[PDB]
């Protein structure tokens, strides 16, 4: 489990947060999406790197391709800071997993903001292991490219 | 726990502090055993305790000029005597322009007026020149002052 080593009301966020994390470490498309609203954006900490918010169709195209070329995923939940007055949070995390391209390991300091029943998440901003992300980020769109390919052909 | 309020005064005096920019207002909010954790983890920086932090910073502040801070976003959570916060800074340095983001979470003490913990993950392509340029610079300075 990820928590081994661990404006609505403020029970309603968490359980968001729960349900976040939770499908997070389900690590399939539909368990992990499941929190995230329509309209959620995805942006790539640190603004310096230019990394291009990302909207739900680019997340919902990516996710699938993402997961199926990391098994054993394994999600360590680090810190969770929770700001239900302010309708936010931020969490810590730590992933594990084997690739195409070789053992991977990850960090995650992920901002998150919930919509107003909160029952959704509305807005992600993320910085990671940026070590990581130099070989990985490359890796995956060549992948992800290759996918394409070979479904509009068919 | 304090009250959420005495807290966030804490979080409010520490980027004020780092916004003044010098070692007496950025550390003020500082507990006397306050550590500082470089993230992510995988890099295997260690821990920076707080006679380190003091002997830095005068060194530090003094190369970057023209600093400016900016703060991005606060997340409090009072029930859980936390913080995070993220930021931006601009400098410019004997090595030339500076940038650099910070991912910083804090914990407070009993009273709530001080931090005894922070854990930060920084633009790690900044640090991977800053970090080295640093160093030998307060070595540096280490060896004027001994010499006098």
């Amino acid at each position: 489990h990820h928590s081994s080593g661990l404006p609505a009301p403020a029970h309603v966020q968490r359980a968001t947060i729960d349900a976040f994390l939770d499908g997070w470490d389900k690590w399939t498309p539909e368990a992990f999406l499941a929190t995230w609203s329509e309209d959620c954006t995805q942006k790539t900490l640190p603004y310096s790197h230019n990394v291009p918010i990302r909207d739900r169709a680019n997340t919902n195209h990516l996710f699938p391709i993402l997961m199926s070329i990391m098994d054993n995923f394994q999600l360590k939940t680090h810190n969770i800071v929770h700001d239900a007055a302010e309708n936010k949070a931020a969490v810590y995390c730590s992933t594990t997993a084997d690739t195409p391209f070789g053992p991977y390991t990850n960090e995650h300091a992920i901002f998150l903001w919930f919509n107003e029943a909160g029952d959704k998440i509305v807005k992600i901003e993320e910085m990671f292991d940026q070590f990581t992300m130099k070989d990985f980020a490359p890796q995956l769109e060549k992948y992800a490219q290759f996918i394409d390919k070979k479904n509009a052909r068919a």
